[PDB]
């Protein structure tokens, strides 16, 4: 998704990455990981 | 080939080209066409 801060249009537009050389087969396995971590007032350093 | 007009090592220096999705399957079915034209004095209005 392009961001969620700056509702403009009231639909989500999306951005498909790249990936070179991979077609149907590779993108049915495949996993996203992501630590589950919160940050509510956003200090400077933290980056996700 | 990065040029021919300027030697500077003594050897051809080759940058590989990207093709996203491209693997020896299709690079041994592939063919190159170029229009052989002379641009002796190299006018401006001459592109290859």
């Amino acid at each position: 998704s392009s961001d969620l801060r700056y509702p403009t249009t009231s639909q989500i537009k999306l951005s498909r990455a790249e990936f070179c050389g991979f077609e149907r087969v590779d993108y049915i396995r495949g996993n996203l990981w992501y630590n589950e971590k919160c940050f509510a007032n956003r200090e400077s350093f933290e980056v996700d």
